[PDB]
């Protein structure tokens, strides 16, 4: 039976409601206030093969800040309610993309634990009308909530849509690798302490 | 009435209960294993005031490591549970304590936002029989399931213990006054967004 | 009773009223015309319990510079009516509070002599439609009709919002401290000289 | 068939006996008389898929360096003596795994070539009881009887328990994928030259 | 009942009597015959609310470094016998005071432990006719005889009369912090090995 | 008549008893819980001619640094009490002890005035079981409590023991020097200020 995490999250700033399927068939439909955010996450979608349903509203007149913010948080709500007990997956993710000169190396670990790693130089401070800085905060505040070791690394690039998109792409993969079915360790907890948790 | 949070949690690797209460007197009851840690689990009691009940067995044949990780976990998860709400509290604390020739500023958020920035330099590897690596670990930790941001500042210390030590006590005081109640707040949340969450 | 200092002044580029309640309950009803602004106002209000009451209007067409400006003097001058003679007051604040990565140390003096101290480096030109020199500014400008000696350092900080905001959260705190009452002095002039005065 | 290797290794320093099956189910079964190192072959078990079963005793009151390389020696050998002509396998594996902040790279090749590339820079001598220098000399070993061309390499890292463990999860995976069936190549040798071999 | 040192001190050099209460109403009556000094000592009296009591007559057509040092040697025992066995107390101090450009950190600890860390950068050799050496002597005398922990770090700073009238506010209000009752522990030690002493 | 010192101290970290006689005749008898600190000790004795004596017990478990110290404030106080008013010694004492390649250099002077210089690099952690921070602290918390002024520089040496043993001898050497009986001074205090004495 599929996996699914729903999350409704608001605060006096923001309004989210977030459902993703971790079994789906890259179904998009994400529409945050912020159009650069929402092709990201329609790339999480087509290459991840998530089904991404995101719906937010907020105070983007101050900034994108806490709208990007708090989708990223209930994002990693949606993952870590979907994912459970995290029985019988492959953990661990990792998978390098490209987007023409952009060179993008993602590696996750499923293991409960946030961390970010991240040394991206993102050239520009705006694509389009999104701060760039939100990528990293976007990321730091996802493994928050879904419990995920995460490492992003610059391996090449110069404009910043492709090495954002690259960084979208690299990680709906390595997300989809970890997420996914290890089809040889019977469903069995992938952890030699015999539990994943967030706490 | 008192805020007491009580934990308890076990994999194969250890096993560890907490409990304390933000609102006690300074009773020390920590025995983790680790008797370095203890010591350390003393100075959050006699100078933080809070009650701190501790117990931890696990592989320490291996190393200290998971243990001083999972109490610092437990630790964590008492403390989120014992804030609950969060209403009427200081929130921020923020407090530079010497021991001898070392200071240590620690600053501090109950934010809800799991954050550690740390600078330390300790330099000797084995303070008795304790890793010294283990101190990062333990506030990363626990930060991560109390959702603290936390900033711990090494400005000056040449000796392992007074660093460690004066680390503990200056944390113990931040904690302390972002715990307490604030006096002209009127009980409600302090956040202009109108809740404090790990979520 | 409350001390509450009230304001109104206006140029052929700005139209600016203030009402500030040094003893108030955090009420926030802050609107400059710079939305940004408007939130950090609203963390001088919620972290430290003065009731904050801005309107402005002005050129913003031109840029937001003489509205943040004016609106800073209207509120130092606000606070020098409401300080008064600063008989039995703690004078003197300090605080460094966090915002995730960033931390940043507010240390002032209700002097009567305005100076600003401040080495904030924010790494991008824009938070949302604000330019990030005002916030510099907005400080100067407010020191100088306050008659305060002002510090700010930057400990810690990547995210322009987070510098900027935990900024506003630290001074609060800060000058919250500094206009409570001594408990200890017994209503005197907290000055050997006999005097405070912007004079 | 299960691939299955046994080796029985006897000097005057240390007495080893090695099980090792590459299509295993991940059955863990280690004592080296090193507990780290005991930690480390359960994560081999868990994460590769092998069943690993381990015995050795030796002098390890002069250090445990005998020892930590003999059961190297005799594991490499297991995987000669299973993997055996190398027909209808993978043979190349690649995998990235991260331990929160530690992040490693291993790429290996089953061409019978002995090869050791080795970057960690593993930053204490001593986790628990174990000589951090013994890592590099595990590996090593390992390749030398087994024909195998080893690169490892440090991404990221500061805790020695994390980069190591990180180090150990990131070869299991390779080895795993390297030693699995290619299900395209119809039980082919994976060589141009048409065999695989140690000499 | 309020806590009160008497001290007469005598050598061939200097002749000095101090008396002070550590729970003052900000008293200021020092005469040592430095009138530099005097002015120092009013801001601990004014703004840490000590009652100070100071009289002293030397050798100053030799330098004022005799009379200032046994000045603070005097002082110092005063607060030691003042302090008497610390039950009840705060312990630590930890403030930071701006006198214009200048900003001052002080902390301390009365743990009974003499030490001081100092990094003033006093850029003038006089102010009016007081030695600007003579500012870490008082200090480093004071903490030797009282068994105080004291660091004092100079942030910014220019003007040698505002650097140096900044350190005694600063170092004050931290000593009228340390000193005071901690209303919460019960009038306990606040020690976890149970006393603080000199020896 | 034989200048002798006797303390006793006790705290929840430590016990410690001290005698030490001024003008022994070698007599070594010290037993601390720290088997290298009392090998230490017996060349205090063996070459400053004290008869020492000393017994500790403590929280080694912890680490030997509460023990250390504690010893160290209790020796301090013995040499405190037995040398009395200091009349008719030499006061100043000044040595240079080699141990093979390791050179100290040790001056002090018995003026009441804790002062200590140091700057011994010890290029090893632990001899024996000895951590060598520790060192520093022994002789930092001596002048504590004694009211010595001591100086001691490393001038050559690259093994710990050596150069820890030569710093030792050579203070030993010193301390008798000034402990001893100026022969031409006539019972005088030697002192330009008619008094020695750590207030
Ligand atoms: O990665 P896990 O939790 O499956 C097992 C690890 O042994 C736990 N660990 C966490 N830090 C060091 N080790
Ligand atoms: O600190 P909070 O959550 O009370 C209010 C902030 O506005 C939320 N925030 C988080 N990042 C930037 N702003
Ligand atoms: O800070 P005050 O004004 O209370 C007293 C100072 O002595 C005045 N001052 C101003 N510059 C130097 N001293
Ligand atoms: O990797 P192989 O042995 O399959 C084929 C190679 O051509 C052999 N080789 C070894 N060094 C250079 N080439
Ligand atoms: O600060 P204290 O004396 O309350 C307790 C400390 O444990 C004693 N100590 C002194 N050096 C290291 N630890
Ligand atoms: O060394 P003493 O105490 O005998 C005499 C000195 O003159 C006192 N002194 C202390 N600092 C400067 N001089
Ligand atoms: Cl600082
Ligand atoms: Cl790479
Ligand atoms: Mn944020
Ligand atoms: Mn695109
Ligand atoms: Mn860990
Ligand atoms: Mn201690
Ligand atoms: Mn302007
Ligand atoms: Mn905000
Ligand atoms: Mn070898
Ligand atoms: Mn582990
Ligand atoms: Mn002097
Ligand atoms: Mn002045
Ligand atoms: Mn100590
Ligand atoms: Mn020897």
């Amino acid at each position: 039976s599929a996996r699914i995490g729903e999350v409704k999250r608001e605060t006096k700033e923001t309004n989210v409601s977030v459902k993703i399927n971790l079994d789906g068939h890259g179904v998009s439909d994400s529409s945050t206030g912020i159009p650069f955010l929402d092709h990201m996450l329609d790339q999480l979608a087509s290459h991840g093969l998530f089904d991404v349903h995101v719906r937010a509203t907020g105070d983007t007149h101050i900034d994108d800040h806490h709208t990007n913010e708090d989708v990223a948080l209930a994002i990693g709500t949606a993952l870590l309610k979907a994912l459970g007990e995290r029985k019988g997956i492959n953990r661990f993710g990792d998978f390098t993309a490209p987007l023409d000169e952009a060179l993008i190396h993602v590696s996750l670990d499923l293991s409960g634990r946030p961390y970010l790693g991240y040394n991206l130089e993102i050239p520009t401070q705006r694509v389009g009308t999104y701060d760039t800085q939100l990528v990293e905060h976007f990321f730091q505040s996802l493994v928050n909530t879904s419990g995920m070791t995460l490492h992003i690394r610059q391996l090449a690039g110069k404009n910043s849509h492709h090495i954002i998109e690259a960084t979208f792409k690299a990680f709906a993969r390595a997300l989809r690798q970890a997420t996914e079915s290890d089809p040889r360790r019977g469903g069995t907890i992938p952890s030699s302490k015999g539990v994943l948790s967030r706490s």
